[PDB]
């Protein structure tokens, strides 16, 4: 239920943390280089994410814009991000057991590693340079290399009906990260931990 989040890259980003219709902890905080955020998560949480967000800009109420993963423009994010976001996904507490895993299903951002600070599981991680070798069509102009899927929205990318095979894009993010999720029916890269496992989220781990 502790989630320590961690950015070691060299430029601030903004953490957020959402299960999609509310937020984990506080949802967001703004990290600059070095700095650790340790939120909570209340047991049980399924289909919860972490992820980073580059480029933002906050009032003092707390609403602004983020380049990439911006969450409505709030900085205590309360829904998902838009991509390209690099996702650390977890639900826990699943029959005795968590499940967590990195995507980049929604994008690539920033490079992650997402591994439990306790015994009884290993963990996973996404660091290669998938912006400076994205494909041309898959560059998101405001940062970030995009998902198949939000370039094009065709079933085929998308996975619309549940029927979708691997592509020419889904493998250049499966050639980079192995271990993390490049379609919505990627052979699963998914780590069972122990139900109340701890983690840490680390960007940029370098």
């Amino acid at each position: 239920a502790t989630f320590e989040i961690v950015n070691r890259c060299s430029y601030t980003v903004w953490a957020a943390a959402s299960k999609g219709d509310a937020a984990l902890d506080a949802g967001g905080r703004q990290l600059n280089s070095g700095e650790s955020w340790t939120i909570n998560v209340e047991p049980g949480t399924n289909g919860g994410k972490i992820w980073a967000r580059t480029d933002c800009y906050f009032d003092d109420s707390g609403s602004g814009i983020c380049k990439t993963g911006d969450c409505g423009g709030l900085l205590r994010c309360k829904r998902f991000g838009r991509p390209p976001t690099t996702l650390a996904e977890f639900s826990l507490n699943q029959y005795g057991k968590d499940y967590i895993d990195i995507s980049n299903i929604k994008g690539f951002n920033v490079p992650m590693d997402f591994s439990p600070t306790t015994r009884g599981c290993r963990g996973v991680r996404c660091a290669a340079d998938i912006v400076g070798q994205c494909p041309a069509k898959l560059k998101a102009p405001g940062g970030g290399c995009n998902d198949a899927c939000t370039v094009f929205q065709t079933s085929e990318y998308c996975c619309t009906t549940g029927k979708c095979g691997p592509t020419e894009y889904s493998r250049f993010f499966k050639r980079l990260c192995p271990d993390a999720f490049s379609y919505v029916l990627d052979k699963p890269t998914t780590v069972t931990c122990p139900g109340s496992s701890n983690y840490r989220v680390t960007f940029c781990p370098t």
